[PDB]
DNA sequence: AAAAAC
DNA sequence: TTTTTGC
DNA sequence: TTTTTG
DNA sequence: AAAAAC
DNA sequence: TTTTTGC
DNA sequence: TTTTTGC
C-alpha cells in the first residue's frame, strides 16, 4: 500500500517518527562523510518513508509492509524501542570526524572536500582555522565567515515574507509583467529554512531583458548597499546571494540580518518544470526522477519532461499536468516534504 | 543498505 | 589539466 | 552473481 | 561561473 | 563549461 | 557489503 517512491506519498510537517527519523539521519549524514553513497541513500529513503506514517511507530509489528525498511533499519528502529535511543547514532554523534564535518560545513563555502582537507590537517575548531596565517580562503569562505552567526540560524518565516517583498520590489522595476514564485521550503509549508529560494519568469520580456534582468536586480541592491555577496550562472539562469535584511522590514540587535536568497531566472514556457523542480523537497525530486525513469520510461529535469517511448518532449502550462503525465496522483507543495 | 534485476 | 562550491 | 540508486 | 590548485 | 590565480 | 524480488 506505502510507496517506496516520495511521490507516491502525502508528507506533511507533523512527523510521528521524529525520534527514529533524527537517529536515521545521522546515520545517512556519517555515511554521506565516509562516501558509502549507497547506504547512504537507503538510510535517507527509510526516514523519509517514517515521515509520511500518520502515527508514531510503538512496536516492531508497527514496520510490517513499510517499503525501504530492511535488515539494518529494523535493527535501529528496534534499539530505539528498548533503550529510548539508538547505540548507533550516538557513537556517531560523538565521532572526532563527524564533530569535524558539521562544524566545518556550517560554514558557507565549505563543503565534504575541504572539510576533511581541514581534518587532514589536525584542524577540530573554526577557532585554529581563522588564526592560520598560511590558510588560504575562497570568496565564498570568506562571507560564510564574515556573516556566520547570521547564516547558522536558520530563515523564519516573517524574514521571508520580507525578502519576497524586496525581491518583488526589484523584478517589477525592470520587468513590470514578471511573475514571482518563493520556492524551496516555505512554499512546502515551512517555518524556517537555510535560505529564500525564487522563481522569475516574465511572460512577454524579451530574450534580452531575460539575459540581463538579474544582474540589473544584483546591481539594485548593490547600490543600496544590501548585496553583501553575489555569485552569477548563466545558461536557466541563477543567481546566489546574501543579502542585508534589515529589522525595519520585517514584520514581528545590530539593526539587519544577512540572509542566503536563491534567485532562479527561467523561460516562461519552463515555469511548470522549474516550479515542481525548485519546489522540492530533495527527495521528492529525486524519487519523481527515479519514478520517471524506472516506472514510466521517462527523463524528467527542471526544464523539460521527455517520453522515451513516444518519442517526444510533454508540454506542462502546470505542476497538475506534469504529475497527470507521470500517472502520478496530484501532490500539492505542503505535501511534498519528504 | 535495500532492492532489482534499478 | 582536475577540483571545489552552490541547488 | 552484477547493477542501480536524481 | 569563477576561481583555486583541493 | 570558461574565466583568473598561483604553485 | 548486506537482504529482497523476480525473471
Ligand atoms: N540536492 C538538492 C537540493 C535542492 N534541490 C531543490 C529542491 C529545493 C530547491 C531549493 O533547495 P534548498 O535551498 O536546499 O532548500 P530547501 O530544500 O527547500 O530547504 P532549506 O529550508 O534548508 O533551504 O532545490 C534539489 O532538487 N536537490
Ligand atoms: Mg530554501
Ligand atoms: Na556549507
Amino acid at each position: 500500500k506505502i510507496s517506496q517512491y516520495a511521490c507516491q506519498r502525502r508528507t506533511t510537517l507533523n512527523n510521528y517518527n521524529q525520534l527514529f527519523t533524527d537517529a536515521l539521519d545521522i546515520l545517512a549524514e556519517n555515511d554521506e562523510l565516509r562516501e558509502n553513497e549507497g547506504s547512504c541513500l537507503a538510510f535517507m529513503r527509510a526516514s523519509s518513508v517514517l515521515k509520511s506514517l500518520p502515527f508514531p511507530i510503538t512496536s516492531m509489528k508497527d514496520t510490517e509492509g513499510i517499503p525501504c525498511l530492511g535488515d539494518k533499519v529494523k535493527s535501529i528502529i528496534e534499539g530505539i524501542i528498548e533503550d529510548g535511543e539508538s547505540s548507533e547514532a550516538k557513537a556517531v554523534l560523538n565521532d572526532e570526524r563527524y564533530k569535524s564535518f558539521k562544524l566545518f560545513t556550517s560554514v558557507f563555502g565549505v563543503g565534504l572536500k575541504t572539510a576533511e582537507k581541514w581534518f587532514r590537517m589536525g584542524f577540530r575548531t573554526l577557532s585554529k582555522i581563522q588564526s592560520d596565517k598560511s590558510l588560504r580562503f575562497t570568496q565564498m569562505q570568506k562571507a560564510g565567515f564574515l556573516y556566520y552567526e547570521d547564516l547558522v540560524s536558520c530563515v523564519n518565516r516573517p524574514e521571508a515574507e520580507a525578502v519576497s517583498m524586496l525581491v518583488k520590489e526589484a523584478v517589477v522595476t525592470f520587468l513590470p509583467d514578471a511573475l514571482v514564485t518563493m520556492t524551496g521550503g516555505f512554499r512546502r509549508g515551512k517555518m524556517t529554512g537555510h535560505d529564500v529560494d525564487f522563481l522569475i519568469t516574465s511572460p512577454e520580456a524579451t530574450e534580452d531583458e531575460e539575459q540581463q534582468l538579474l544582474h540589473k536586480v544584483t546591481d539594485f541592491w548593490k547600490q543600496q548597499g544590501l548585496l553583501l555577496y553575489h555569485q552569477y550562472h548563466r545558461s536557466f539562469e541563477r543567481s546566489f546571494c546574501i543579502l542585508k535584511l534589515d529589522h525595519g522590514r520585517v514584520h514581528s540587535g545590530k539593526g539587519w540580518k544577512a540572509i542566503r536568497v536563491d534567485l532562479v531566472m527561467c523561460p516562461y514556457d519552463r515555469r511548470a518544470f522549474a516550479l515542481l523542480g525548485w519546489t522540492g523537497s530533495r527527495q521528492f525530486e529525486r524519487d519523481l526522477r527515479r519514478y520517471a525513469t524506472h516506472e514510466r520510461k521517462m527523463m524528467l529535469d527542471n526544464h523539460a519532461l521527455y517520453d522515451r517511448t513516444k518519442r517526444v518532449f510533454l508540454e506542462a502550462e502546470s505542476e497538475e499536468e506534469i504529475f497527470a503525465h507521470l500517472g502520478l496522483d496530484y501532490i500539492e507543495p505542503w505535501e511534498r516534504n519528504a
